[PDB]
Order: structure tokens, then sequence, then C-alpha cells
């Protein structure tokens, strides 16, 4: 089965090539049909044809190594990847997702399913480091592509693999979900400055599902409960309404149908 493929290379990467990549990814994740308070909602998992379930991100680096990440269109999240003759999948949450991933990389010679899921809690434990201690940028991405590629012949240990997934997920999935995080990566690429995400980034990533719920359930734009987020300096602030999120969040996971 063929899914839509978006290419990115770290080789001669610019602010514009990274931006064109992330815009292409958002374009393929959304039908455009569902928009709540100006923010697009990803397709509902329920009833979604398998032929429309995934998109593929092909990543190449200066070493001319390529890996293809599979993203689930329902949550923009990485479900697995291919490196040459091997494909690797996170442990699916449920039997429906276990069945869904049998449709990815169907021609690959070797298929592997990890015992662990792709959630940050587990990936941080395998990496031996939190996201706040893992640098992001074109350099970390170049390194993550090599690490993912060389897992296929065991040239990569599990902690380095896990760190590589944390880099890829943030620079692709989280950048697609948030204009703010795309902006943080664009600043790194423009000025050639690798750095770990600050608390403003980590708390947005943490809150994505909760912000998606809060916006979609909202009393015509206003939240039932205040979501707590962090400033760059790590101080906590409360978000009561959708207006402050429209500049920040690009995509939401489907929670419920639009209100009456
Ligand atoms: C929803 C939302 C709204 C705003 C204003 C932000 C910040 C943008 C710059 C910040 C800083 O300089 O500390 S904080 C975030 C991270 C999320």
């Amino acid at each position: 089965k063929q899914y839509p493929i978006i290419n990115f290379t770290t080789a001669g990467a610019t602010v514009q090539s990274y931006t064109n990549f992330i815009r292409a990814v958002r374009g393929r994740l959304t039908t455009g049909a569902d928009v709540r308070h100006e923010i697009p909602v990803l397709p509902n998992r329920v009833g979604l044809p398998i032929n429309q379930r995934f998109i593929l991100v092909e990543l190449s680096n200066h070493a001319e190594l390529s890996v293809t990440l599979a993203l689930d269109v329902t949550n923009a999240y990485v479900v697995g990847y291919r490196a040459g003759n091997s494909a690797y999948f996170f442990h699916p949450d449920n039997q429906e997702d276990a069945e869904a991933i049998t449709h990815l990389f169907t021609d690959v010679q070797n298929r592997y399913t990890f015992a662990f899921g792709g959630n940050y809690d587990r990936l941080e434990q395998l990496a031996g480091n939190l996201r706040e201690n893992i640098e992001l940028g074109n350099g970390p991405l170049e390194e993550a592509i090599s690490a993912l590629y060389y897992y296929s012949t065991g040239g990569t240990q599990l902690p380095t693999l896990a760190r590589s997934f944390i880099i890829c997920i943030q620079m692709i999935s989280e950048a697609a979900r948030f204009q703010y995080i795309e902006g943080e990566m664009r600043t790194r690429i423009r000025y050639n400055r690798r750095s770990a995400p600050d608390p403003s980034v980590i708390t947005l990533e943490n809150s994505w599902g909760r912000l998606s719920t809060a916006i979609q359930e909202s009393n015509q734009g206003a939240f039932a409960s205040p979501i707590q987020l962090q400033r760059r300096n790590g101080s906590k602030f409360s978000v009561y309404d959708v207006s402050i999120l429209i500049p920040i969040i690009a995509l939401m996971v489907y929670r419920c149908a639009p209100p009456p």
C-alpha cells in the first residue's frame, strides 16, 4: 500500500526547507474540513479507511542515509520506521492499531515490534535522559537519522535509538502540532544553535491532548478548567480560553463532534 511521502534532508538544510517540510506534513495530516476556533482537527480514528490512516516522512542526512518514519494522521505521532530491509514498530496500544500497522511497509523483508510504546515517559527511560536534557537542531537530527539507520545491523544501542526517536518526534510531530515549536526549531536552524527544548516547549507537548479536549469541549471558546503551561523561564501561567492558543497550536486530536 502507498501512503503520501514527504522528504526532508539535513544536508544543506535551511530555515525555508525545514519550514516547507513541516507545512507539507500539516497539509497531509488534515483534510481541512474540521476546524474549531480556527484550529484544524485531525481526522477521527473511528471509521477512517486504512488507505488514509498514515503518512510517511523520508529523512536523509549528509551521510546519504535514509529512514522513513510512519505518522498516524489521527494524532501526528510516529508509529514506526523503515531503514532499508527492516521496519520497526512501537508496541501498539490496542488490537485495532496492531491490525492498522500490518498495512505499513508491507514489502519490507524484516518486521520488528518493540515491547515498548512510543510515549515520551518510556522513551526517556530507555534514553536515560528527559527531553529537557536532549539537544534539538539540524545536528541532533543528522545524528538521529544515522542512529535509526544503523539499528538495522545493531550499530546502535537502545538508549541512542530512544534518544533518536525523542529528537525525530519533537522536530517533526510536535513541530507539525504547534507553530510555536516549529518556530523554536526554525530559530535553531537559522542560527546553527543546538539546544534542548525549554519548559515552554515541554509543557505544550505534555498538554497537547488536554488542550485539544479543552478547546473542543469549550463553552463557545472558554474552558471549564484552567490548563497550566510554563514560560521559557519555567514560571507557570493559566490558559482559560482558545484566543491565546490560536497563535501557538496548529493541529488538534479529534475529541468530540462540534457543540450545538
Ligand atoms: C498558549 C501559550 C501562550 C504564550 C504567550 C506562550 C509564550 C510565548 C513566549 C513566552 C516567554 O517569553 O516566556 S511564553 C506559550 C509557550 C504558550
